[PDB]
């Protein structure tokens, strides 16, 4: 449905009914004259400007349209305020004339005749008198034409009306008025298709027949006559067009005959376009039809395609776009540029010299005359109906595939790509990381485990590699921009907010505290200083006191002194001193000569603190041969150490930190750092590979790199289930390269023809479908071909604007893991349960792999295009238990359905999963990995992404969105054991070390960083059980395992020369053989007991946590062989009071018996503002008596309105692990026959006493003669040292605070 | 001016069991071409305004108070998922249909707050472009709400009708999570629809309504699915029967009022029922005079008139003054002036 | 179609009932936003919506929900007059 390049839907339409013509009354004309205003009456500005008072083209009205301009006008036009004024003057005189002969009341009944209505005006504006007229103004309806009325007078009337004995001859009139300033070079300016001009054209109306064929033999010579079969307006008329061209509107491609064709046939189409049966038209077909000198056996002229395209318009076609309803130069321009374009001509109806041919089924009506007749074109495609249009989209469209029957071969899809394709492409990537830092902190100087400096694993040997190091670079850049060091140190300066000395339990950093930036203060970026300051000095960081004064050292500094830190310094000391150095700036690879650097800028540093300060190093190569000298020179000089480290791009970078600088340090190497560098380089790595994916940035997109783009252009497609449709084949073969991404759209339209592109990213994923298939399936046309709207131009970046939500991770950890495991050789089959219609799981599998996948819903993929041996599609419910007949397989997986199934089941998991796996084990099933949703490490609700119900087992997702069961692990894993005695389990999460990044930078989605704990913790509540049956469980003899306590565990095995290996935070902790071993996580024996075939391991863990355990030999890989939980010790601490007797309201106050366990420090503490402060020891305190912690503490009358609580002293934190409310002390009443003590109960926290009823004191600002009896206290004893008490001789008391 | 006159059938209520076979059809001159013509006249007739606006607004007040009756709990609930799987259509003004924005609002009172909402169709610009008719790779929702037209590409073609009603419909229900809902707009009723309905679908969910929006004389109706679940038990019943009874009755009535009316573009050449009939006379001199041609035309003109209000004019041209005296004629008028066996003066 | 559309029948026994007060009692807030307060004997009590956390002595959290909606928790109080602040 195309004809040469322009595009028409499969739809017609038209009206249905035609309006009668009835002349105009004499009174109404008159009306019209007298109009107070004309504009939008007689006339019509196509063009007004309001900010000016002016316009520049003007469509006129009947009875001025037969105006014919003398020259004089035409070659000096006057301006549009002239216009108004100048009609105004004219018709009213007109009006005039016209009444001063014909008086209204004898003449309101009669109709005048149009054609000397228009005449006479003409003439008359034009200067020019009209008597002749007057005489003949008005005729009778009823018993002649308008054109009869006048042949009446065959005779020439004037020069410019010439009437024979049939036929009238006259000017044609201007429809449009060009005013001053007019300029058809102006792109937006209306268009006029030459009307304005005086002497256009001339028309001949004619009352019979043979008098058109008179006239005809008269003009045959000339230019082209061109007439309106359906409805002549006034009555049946040739019109002769001026046989020159008009400017501007092609390449000269025109003459004045083919500008009234073409015009003649956008408006047929913008009728048909928007015809209702409701409303009647004066006309049905729009067109003009040559009658003279025309070739109907050639189309390389305009004129001829605009016939050839009027000749079908008639049946009542639509174009695909809408057109103006006031078209201007360029929107012409555009549809002449589309008919002179290559393509066919239309051959269903042929060109007849004066008869026009018309589908019956068309809602066309012909009308009496006899210039139409009904015919039957053969294969006419067309259809009656309405088509609307809808508005262009402001973005680029997304579509989802769908499939025919249809497939392709490998090689057409290829070569029909190869010469459609946008091959060498300039792209953008846009940001990768969108912000956020994943941290961590490890504790050094806790850890009792001595190990070895020697011993401690190094830079990798590669880590200064080329190609490392420019993907280090890469990925620099692809973070969103902001200030690095801004957020470095602002997650360092918040562990040092909470950073408390073990020993009292106080903060290490206090009010007014001396600090020194020593790091090089670098004016970065609008500062002059860095920008973390602001927030100190202000106070802005929580809980991080205000320091006295800063000072700044460095090389780039302006606020403070230059100096080299390398060297001995003439400097005093400081309580805090922030060490960010860089040593990379004189060392680019020379590590012995970095390592010298930081050995110095330390010692320096150091030295720097005042005793009990505090210093920080920032180390950007973390080197055993560092270490090895750190233990060997400084290792006396502080209490404490700890390594935090912050990762805001891949660094290897670390940030030591020194508490309590003193002189007598014992600072040791231990198996803390051994376990925080393998989990440091692990995470590189992870980094590394992930990165390998993204090409560089200058280098256009030539199909090398794995995340690239692949684009497809096509200009006027014709889409079709034709065999060999090139843009089908083309839209395929591309398809077929992006289907597991986003697939993108976009038409755009030139002033020829609209260009077409399509367009998505291609990724290793794509590569493993691709490779899946055996031929290319075709896709479903409709929705590609129902898009006509117009799109902005692609865009063609590698990564979106915003960052993916926390679930899709936990869901690309999961394909992760799933594409490992599937690679076991040792897999013959596989069923997968609950797959989705789109069946993703063929993107993870390697190729060679037989598959059968699930679901209740119908497949949305051609089966046909795949391998029926090595792929199955399945439609049913496994729920149900006659979903298995004939199901045969090896392994199987359920992975984000299984929690849905037993909602949808209304039912908990533990009955589901019991009816389910025998049906597993039943179809020959071994193994299966589930994804059962289960708090693991603890029941914890995330605050909006999953909220654990706990009245019914269920877990409530997104706010509730969606809702499903649950089950505890340990009920789970018995209920698994009592089904399946012999079989291993296991538990997977998403490691920390991020070795699943791959999967979501490697397939161009943005990330933020901070999210990776929250989805961490995600996967902690919605684990993987992997349950084995081909091989034997695990076993341990203390099966709570507590923790810090000896433990065997056997390993039935029948080698010994295998070898072992356990992991706990994704990376190993324990690996060797049975003659030797290494261990991270506690001492460890390991044994092989050949007479019960069994590895004995003897292990004393010194963290909790999951640890799962592999066995390998030299021609194998590892093989997992279960796991095991480690339980932290308990928390019930517990009180032991004194007697009422021995309640000691005395300054000596009295003492209480703890019992606890000696892991937890104690100190008494103050949940103050959501978190606890330590109270000065003179109210209270924790006793280090010999056999056992206990607690002293004094009375006061404060004690029963406040909180206090035993808490867990760390110095990471206070109350961090538990944190005891001292319950009795909240609700101890006071003997009102005793001496009594008073005092404030905050920092800042203004009291007033009321003794029985009556006012007392404002204990803040107490009388400065004291009420009778009343002391000021010798002992403190408040919830700060600074206040005192005050004792109260007797009596009861209230307390207002 | 506006308003509609809405009515809701609930069908699962019904327990007498009705057979598909026996339900009342369209009518056969449905798709005459002049009952088509007076329907579309009705269509440009009412005031101009967002017809889907309202129409989606009705609908939504009911699915706000739909509760299920097993556990007197309402089916929706905040946080619910819901895919506008009705064509997203830039309507008007907007880029998607103006009712999202009350839904995203809470605009509407009793309904909850969705806590996404997805877009499908063929004119959508938020969303993806799809055939219905066809498996789709979409996932599920809550809540799916169908408002696909199906004439589009069947004018008159009934059975090409049917086999899309059915299709979306299958589409819209494996749409759906258990437990959820799902509506679906038809634009055609038909009895062969009906027997496929409970021929494939008749056990995937719980219960099932009618929602009738009247907004111009249409037959299109509105299903509501709810409780999706494997194992329902939905049957045909005299209620559907009722109610396609009744909806018939009204779109006859319609059509029988529009008859009076005269098309658009046609002037008044007095043939038309509701037409204009109008005198007008330069300076007259009414008087009780016999033959006074002013006051003649005067009573002829009343008489054609009478039950209708009678308008005059004066108006002043630069000379004489023009008068006109007009009405509305209706077919009362016609009744009463075949009554008059004279015609009085006034 | 609706709830309480034909018929709606208030259960007025129970807005007469009298709680003996030598007896533990249940109380919990109102509405799904009711917050309330308790005083007992004229003696203010509790603000039910945030109890103290060292509370009153002898009251208690209650096991099963019982409020208006299951989301709010009920507590026992071992005896006594109370009023309601709503």
């Amino acid at each position: 449905a195309a004809v040469f390049g322009i595009q028409l839907v499969p739809k017609l339409n038209t009206s249905t009914t035609r309006r009668t013509f009835l002349p105009l009354r004499f009174d109404l004309l008159l009306d019209r004259l007298q109009s107070t205003n004309l504009h939008g009456v007689l006339y019509r500005a196509l063009d007004f400007n309001p900010v000016d008072r002016s316009a520049t083209v003007i469509q006129t009205y009947p009875p001025l349209n037969a105006w014919s301009p003398h020259p004089a006008f035409i070659e000096n036009p006057l301006d549009y305020r002239d216009w108004t004024e100048f009609i105004h003057d004219r018709a009213l005189a007109f009006v005039g004339v016209l009444t001063q002969r014909y008086p209204l009341t004898q003449n309101a009944q009669r109709y005048t005749n149009p054609l000397v209505l228009g005449a006479a005006f003409g003439d008359f504006l034009n200067a020019r008198s009209i008597d002749i007229f007057l005489d003949r103004l008005f005729y009778g309806p009823t018993q002649e034409s308008p054109i009869t009325s006048i042949t009446k007078f065959p005779y020439q009337w004037t020069i410019d009306f010439n009437v024979t004995a049939d036929s009238v001859r006259t000017p044609a009139g201007c429809k449009y008025i060009t005013l001053y300033g007019y300029d058809p070079s102006r792109p937006s300016t209306p268009a006029t298709y030459g009307k304005h001009r005086p002497t256009y054209a001339t028309v001949f109306y004619y009352s019979t027949l043979p008098a058109r064929s008179r006239l005809l033999a008269n003009l045959a010579a000339g230019p082209t006559v061109l007439e309106h079969f359906d409805s002549p307006t006034y009555g049946p008329h040739l019109l002769l067009p001026q046989t020159g061209d008009v400017l501007g509107y092609s390449s000269s491609l025109i003459s004045q005959a083919a500008l009234l064709m073409v015009e003649s046939v956008m408006d047929a189409l913008r009728d048909n376009a928007n015809a209702s049966a409701s409303t009647a038209v004066t006309r049905l077909d729009q067109s003009y039809h040559p009658v003279t000198s025309f070739d109907p056996s050639t189309f390389n002229t305009l004129l001829q395609r605009a016939t050839n395209l009027a000749l079908l318009a008639v049946q009542g076609v639509q174009s695909e776009s809408a057109i103006p309803a006031i078209p201007t130069m360029s929107d012409v321009r555009s549809f002449v540029a589309r008919l002179m374009a290559e393509g066919d001509p239309q051959q269903w109806f042929p060109y007849r010299v004066d008869q026009i041919l018309y589908w019956p089924e068309s809602p066309f009506v012909p009308p009496i005359g006899p210039f139409y007749a009904p015919f039957r074109p053969v294969n006419f495609p067309f259809t009656t109906g309405s088509y609307t249009v809808v508005p262009d989209a402001s973005r680029p469209l997304r579509l989802l595939p769908q499939y025919r029957n249809a497939t392709i071969t490998v090689q057409q899809a290829d070569d029909a790509y190869e010469d459609t394709a946008l091959s060498p492409l300039i792209t953008t990537h846009g940001f990768c990381v969108t912000g956020g830092v994943s941290t961590s902190i490890y504790d050094i100087s806790g850890d009792p485990t001595a190990y070895p400096p020697a011993q401690l694993v190094d830079t990798p040997n590669d880590y200064f590699d080329r190609e490392r190091m420019a993907r280090r670079d890469l990925f620099r850049r692809l973070r969103a921009p902001a200030d690095r060091s801004a957020i470095k140190d602002r997650a360092v300066f918040d562990f040092l907010a909470s950073l408390v000395n073990p020993t009292t339990a106080n903060p290490v950093l206090d009010t007014s505290f001396s600090m020194a930036y020593l790091g090089a203060s670098s004016a970065h970026a609008n500062a002059d200083e860095p920008v973390i300051l602001a927030d100190i000095r202000s106070g802005s960081i929580p809980g991080l006191p205000i320091p006295r004064r800063i000072v700044q050292f460095g090389y780039d500094v302006v606020h403070g002194s230059l100096l080299d830190l390398s060297r001995a310094v003439p400097t005093g000391t400081f309580g805090l001193v922030y060490a960010d150095l860089d040593q990379v700036e004189d060392a680019g690879t020379d590590m012995p000569a970095a390592n010298r650097a930081a050995i110095a800028m330390l010692g320096t540093a150091l030295q720097m603190t005042t005793a009990g300060g505090v210093s920080v190093l920032k180390v950007n190569f973390p080197t055993r041969a560092f270490w090895t000298q750190v233990f060997n020179l400084y290792a006396t000089h502080a209490t404490t150490l700890h390594l935090v480290k912050p990762t805001i791009v891949n660094s290897s970078e670390v940030f030591l930190v020194f508490g309590g600088r003193q002189s007598n340090g014992a600072l040791r190497s231990t198996t803390a750092l051994q376990r925080a560098l393998l989990s440091l380089y692990a995470r590189n790595a992870a980094i590394d590979r992930a990165v390998t994916h993204i090409p560089f940035f200058g280098v256009p997109d030539d199909g090398t790199s794995d995340l690239g783009i692949d684009a497809v252009r096509l200009f006027d497609p014709m889409f079709s289930d034709a065999v060999a449709n090139l843009p089908s084949n083309a839209l395929a073969s591309l398809v077929s390269r992006v289907v597991p991404s986003s697939i993108m759209f976009t038409r755009v339209p030139s002033n020829g023809p609209v260009s077409t592109t399509i367009y998505g990213k291609r990724t290793f994923l794509s590569n493993r479908r691709r490779a899946r298939l055996r031929d290319v399936p075709m896709l479903i046309t409709t929705t590609l071909v129902h898009q006509r709207r117009f799109t902005t131009p692609p865009t063609f970046t590698l990564f979106s604007s915003e960052a993916v939500p926390v679930t899709t991770l936990v869901a690309a950890g999961y394909n992760s893991f799933i594409s490992e495991q599937t690679r076991n050789p040792n897999l013959a089959h596989l069923l997968d349960l609950g797959t989705g219609p789109e069946c993703r799981i063929l993107s993870l599998i390697p190729p060679t792999l037989q598959v059968t996948m699930s679901d209740a819903r119908p497949c949305a993929e051609l089966m046909a295009s795949f391998d029926p041996a090595l792929t199955a599609y399945v439609q049913g419910d496994y729920s149900t238990a006659a979903f298995w007949n004939g199901i045969r397989c090896d392994s199987a997986t359920a992975i984000f359905t299984l929690g849905a199934a037993a909602a949808a089941a209304g039912t908990d998991l533990i009955a589901f999963v019991q009816q389910l796996i025998p049906r597993i084990v039943a179809a020959g099933g071994t193994r299966m990995w589930l994804q059962l949703n289960t708090p693991l490490y603890e029941v914890s609700s995330l605050p909006d992404l999953i909220d654990i119900d706990l009245r019914d087992r269920v877990y409530r997702f997104n706010g509730g969105e969606r809702v499903e069961p649950y089950a505890d692990p340990v009920p789970l894993q018995q209920a698994i054991a009592a089904l399946l005695p012999a079989a291993a389990l296991s538990w997977h999460t998403l490691s920390p070390t991020c070795d699943w990044l791959p999967y979501i930078i490697g397939v161009g989605s943005p990330l933020n960083l901070s999210d990776i704990n929250t989805a961490i913790s995600y996967s902690r509540l919605t684990p993987i059980l992997h349950i084995d049956t081909t091989t034997p469980p695990l076993r341990v003899n203390p099966v709570p395992t507590p923790l810090n306590q000896q433990c065997a565990i056997r390993i039935t095995s029948l080698d010994p020369a295998a070898v072992l290996s356990v992991q706990h935070n994704g990376v190993e902790v324990i690996g060797g053989t049975p003659g030797n071993v290494i261990s991270v996580a506690g001492a460890a024996a390991l044994q092989y007991i050949l007479a019960n075939q069994e590895f004995l391991l003897q292990f004393t863990p010194t963290l909790p946590g999951i640890f799962d355990v592999f066995l390998t030999t030299l021609g194998q890989p590892p093989v997992p062989r279960g796991s095991f939980t480690i339980t932290p010790p308990p928390t019930t601490v517990v009180l032991n009071m004194p007697p009422p007797g021995q309640l000691d309201f005395t300054d000596v106050g009295n003492d209480a018996r703890i019992t606890c366990d000696p892991y937890y420090q104690l100190a008494v503490c103050i949940f103050k503002d959501g978190q606890y402060v330590r109270v000065n020891p003179e109210k209270a305190s924790v006793v280090t008596n010999a056999p056992n912690r206990d607690l002293h503490f004094v009375l006061d009358l404060a004690d029963n309105h406040v909180l206090l609580y035993l808490c867990d002293v760390t110095p990471s934190g206070l109350g961090d692990r538990i944190a005891f409310p001292i319950v009795d002390i909240y609700r101890i009443a006071f003997p009102r026959n005793t001496p009594v003590r008073a005092s404030l109960p905050y920092t800042g926290g203004g009291a007033h006493l009321t003794s029985g009823g009556n006012p007392f004191m404002s204990l803040t600002t107490p009388p400065a003669v004291l009420p009778a009896g009343v002391a000021l206290a010798a002992l403190s004893t408040s919830v700060a040292t600074q206040y005192p008490t005050y004792t109260l001789p007797a009596g009861v008391y209230e307390y207002v605070i």
